[PDB]
Order: structure tokens, then sequence, then C-alpha cells
């Protein structure tokens, strides 16, 4: 509904998405904050100004525009000391950037420490107009976008490190054990029409299970990436995935349950916590009395496919790349570690420590966490989960790319040939070794890293320097960006 050339204006104040009042990041003085569109190939100019007052949530800002590419923009990608030093307050950065050969559902959160948890988060549609899936549906508009997030009581520095949500929001609204009269989100559907609804996972933290009462989704893109059609009764979601599914409104006209169930906290659905209301047009307004039954169709990722069945990069082997790399997650000291090394954001983001010089992965700060990658090269990354890591099944997502999933969670076998590709992965659960294949075709610093926040937080990422020799002159950048870091620098902590 705004975009793709639009003011972001972050500001404090108070929300009670679940009936409960807290102070929260506003966007555009709302919340949650507003959906942001436009279309395959458009420039996007979001000018972000940041006007924040409160420290503990903290005053300064950066925007992730989760999925997207930004080849050639890599100081546009918004990680707080990878791609840029954070935007402070009483100022303003523009993120200027185009998305060629893009189109599905993303998401924009902040990306400074745990802060998209306190509210700055939203929905992307970029929609495609020779869409190849355009004739499934009728209607994919404002009301088809579905978010699904986790909300706590407490702000992210409040409470406790890993903290336990007070209610899952669907489109920014949801009940908590305390507040079961606050109001459900309506998705309203009219019978005989086809909806492309897409549903994107803004959490910090639980996947959830999702599923409508009465209905099938037939899921068509995963995380911005066209799938064959795939009808499945359930699905798993984890933190900052995106599918989009066409739901046939031909069921009697009635109010359905729009299910979300999370992975921790309260795991019912007692007095319509962890719900929504799918409501057919004729309706009454009341919620709905259906039942859930078991899901025996429920999303498996190694059974999606992409669209064109396109094949893994490089030859159908283990190890059958350029460069195959194993992270091997641990947890020592209060800290998640990846091969022995735990994430601490350097002072000097590590692209401007790339602009100024620095040439190979020991050069960069933070020392043991950045891995420098060839050029047009292919890459196998192996993630094998372990319970060394407290907390799986945990998502990792790799910025500035696409990549193959040739092995998921829960799934032993390897598929090189038709592998569903996308942007966030489950690494699943001890004994997994979900391994994705990418290609480096996108000079820059990229992180790889966990999306629950909280563990992000706690250093479980590390950062792929990918064609070092070529980042500066593949990313020119504006000196609005080269402008940041001096005026944070100069901030004292208490204005952070
Ligand atoms: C800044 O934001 C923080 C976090 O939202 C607010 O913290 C609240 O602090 C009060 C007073 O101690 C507690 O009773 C609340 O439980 C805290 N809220 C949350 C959501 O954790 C803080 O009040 C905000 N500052 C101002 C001036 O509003
Ligand atoms: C997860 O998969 C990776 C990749 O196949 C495994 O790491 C390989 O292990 C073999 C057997 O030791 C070595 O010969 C290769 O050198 C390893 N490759 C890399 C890139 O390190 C890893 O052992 C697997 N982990 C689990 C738990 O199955
Ligand atoms: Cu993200
Ligand atoms: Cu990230």
């Amino acid at each position: 509904a705004i975009g793709p050339v639009a003011d972001l204006t972050i500001s404090n104040g108070a929300v009670s998405p679940d009936g409960f009042s807290r102070q929260a990041i506003l966007v555009n003085d709302v919340f949650p904050s507003p959906l942001i569109t436009g279309n395959k190939g458009d420039r996007f100019q979001l000018n972000v100004i940041d006007n924040m007052t409160n420290h503990t949530m903290l005053k300064s800002t950066s925007i992730h525009w989760h999925g997207f590419f930004q080849h050639g923009t890599n100081w546009a990608d918004g990680p707080a000391f990878v791609n840029q030093c954070p935007i402070s307050t009483g100022h303003a950065f523009l993120y200027d950037f185009q998305v060629p050969d893009q189109a599905g559902t993303f998401w924009y959160h902040s990306h400074l420490s745990t802060q998209y948890c306190d509210g700055l988060r939203g929905p992307i549609v970029v929609y495609d107009p020779n869409d190849p899936h355009a004739s499934l549906y009728d209607v994919d508009d404002d009301s088809t976008v579905i978010t699904l997030a986790d909300w706590y009581h407490l702000a992210a520095k409040v409470g406790a490190p890993v903290p336990t949500a007070d209610a899952t929001l669907i489109n920014g609204l949801g009940r908590s054990a305390a507040t079961l009269a606050a109001d459900l989100a309506v998705i309203t559907v009219t019978k005989g029409k086809r909806y492309r609804f897409r549903l994107v996972s803004l959490s910090c933290d639980p996947n959830y299970t999702f599923s409508i009462d009465g209905h099938s989704l037939t899921v068509i893109e995963a995380d911005s990436v066209n799938l064959k059609p795939h009808t499945v009764d359930s699905l798993q979601i984890f933190a900052a995935q995106r599918y989009s599914f066409v739901l046939n409104a031909d069921q009697d006209v009635d109010n359905y349950w729009i299910r979300a169930l999370p992975n921790s906290g309260t795991q019912n659905f007692a007095g319509g916590t962890n719900s929504a209301i799918l409501r057919y047009d004729g309706a009454a307004p009341v919620e709905p009395t259906t039942s859930q039954t078991p899901s025996t169709n429920p999303l498996v990722e190694s059974a999606l496919t992409t669209l064109k069945g396109t094949a893994a990069p490089g030859s159908p082997t283990p190890g059958g790349v350029d460069l195959a790399l194993n992270m091997a997650f641990g947890f020592a000291g209060g800290n998640f570690t990846i091969n022995g090394a735990s994430f601490t954001p350097p002072t000097v983001p590590v692209l401007l420590q790339i602009l100024s010089g620095a040439q190979s992965a020991a050069d960069l700060l933070p020392a043991g966490s950045v891995y420098s990658l060839p050029a047009n090269a292919d890459i196998e990354i192996s993630l094998p989960a372990t319970a060394a890591a407290p907390g799986f099944p945990h998502p990792f997502h790799l910025h500035g790319h696409v990549f193959a999933v040739v092995r998921s969670a829960g799934s032993s076998t390897y598929n090189y040939a038709n592998p569903v590709y996308r942007d966030v992965v489950s690494t699943g659960a001890p004994g997994d070794n979900v391994t994705i294949r990418f290609r480096t075709d996108n000079p820059g610093p990229w992180f790889l890293h966990c999306h629950i926040d909280f563990h992000l937080e706690a250093g479980f990422a590390v950062v792929m320097a990918e064609d070092i020799p070529d980042v500066a002159a593949t990313n020119p950048v504006p000196q609005a960006w080269s402008d940041l870091c001096p005026t944070y620098d100069a901030l004292s902590p208490d204005d952070q």
C-alpha cells in the first residue's frame, strides 16, 4: 500500500496488538509496520527517517530488505556492522536499490541487535505483471497478505535473553492468556473466488504450524522463488520465511479458524490464542467454532520443487563444487559459536573494512567469523544440527542470494536434480545435515546467520565475504552511506 518510493518514519509509541499496552516501535506512526509494494524490476527508494528517542529499544536503526539480492547495492542490505553503520536518531538515510529478476513476497525489518522484535518489521510484496501463477487466482492485494509474529509484554532488552512469547499476532492482532477478549484478525473471502494469500513470518523466534480449518492450501511460492503448485493441509513456517498459497474459497459460507501454532510458549488454541478468523462474505460476525482435523498431508520441504525444476549448482555428488564448507555449531560462555567463533559486531562494518583495503578473511573482523568466497563459483555449505546449539531447530538466512536446499531437515536424501530454492532454511534437529548450494554471482559481504534474533544477538552468525577483489568496483556507495559511520561513532552510548 506504500512504495516503491516512500518515506518510512521510525518513532516510538504505545501499542496494544493483544489488548496489553506497551511501548514499541512505530513506522509511519502505525503498528504493525505498513505493507510496502512494488513491481518486478522496480527501483525502490525508501527514505528511513529515524525519530526514535528510546535507548532501551535503541535509538539508532538499520533496515534489511529481506530476500532482495541487492546486486551492486550491498551497502543497502541493512545488517548493522556488516553492510552499514546504523542510521542515527534525528537523521535520515535513503535506501535506493533495484529488484531486477525478483518477484514474490518479502519483508523488511530492523537489522540492528534484536530491535525488530520491538516492532520494526513489515511485509513487502513485489508483484509480477507476468506472474506465471497469475491464472490460479482472482484476488491478490493488500488484504491477502498474512503476517505471523511473536509478541512479548516486556521489550527485547527488558525481559529474559531468550523470552517466551505472550501472544502470536496474525496481521498484528492476537490474544494472550490474560487478554482472551482481545480482537482477532479477520481475513475475508467471497465464496467462488480464489485467493493468493502471501504468508510471511516476521517472527523473532518461534516457527508456526499454520493451517486453516476446512481448507487446503496450494503452495506456489517459497521465499520469493516460484514453485510447482503443491497442495497441503498444513505447513510449518520458520522465522523470516514466506509462502504464497492459493486458497479456493469453495467451502460452505461460514467462519473458519486460521491457526498458527508456535513451537514454544502457549501451544494450544484455548480461548482463541494463536488464531485468526477466515470469514466468508455473508457469515455471522462471530468466532469460528470449527474443529481442527489431523494434518495428513503437511508440507514437506524436500517434496517442494521450483517451477522451472532448476538443478542445484554444481555436480550431483557431495563436495561437487568449487568450495565446500561445513558450519559446526556450538555454545560456550553464553555465546553461540560457528566453527569455534562467536560473531561480535565489529566497530568498522565489514563492507567498509573491504573498501578500506582489507584483502582476506584473515584481515577481516571479527576474526574467525568471516569466510572469503571465490568469484563466479559454486558453493556448498552444510549446517549439521546439534544439541550443542540449544533452541533448535535454528533457521539460517543467507543474504544476497537464493540457495538450493539439496538436503532438508527431516530427510536423509540429497536432491541435486530439482531441489527447492529459497533463502531461509531450517537446520532442523540433531542428526539432520541440512545442506545448501549457491552461486557466487554477487560481490560483497553477506550475512549467513540464525534468524532467531535472540541467538544472532548471542553471536550465531558468519559473514560470507564474496569476491573481495571486486566488492568496491561492484558496489559504489552513495555519500550518505559514507556519512553513516562518523555520525554514529560520534554518538554517546546512551544515544545509540
Ligand atoms: C522505552 O522502552 C522500554 C521498553 O519498551 C519501556 O520499558 C518499560 O519500562 C517500564 C518502567 O520500568 C516497565 O514497567 C515496562 O514493563 C517496560 N516496557 C516494556 C515493553 O518492556 C520504557 O518505558 C520506554 N521509555 C519511555 C520513556 O517510554
Ligand atoms: C554434514 O555434511 C558435511 C558435508 O558432507 C560432512 O562434512 C564432510 O565430512 C566428510 C567425512 O568426514 C569429510 O571427508 C569432508 O571433508 C567433510 N566436508 C566438509 C566440507 O567439511 C559432515 O561430516 C556432516 N555432518 C554430519 C553430522 O553428518
Ligand atoms: Cu531477515
Ligand atoms: Cu540477517
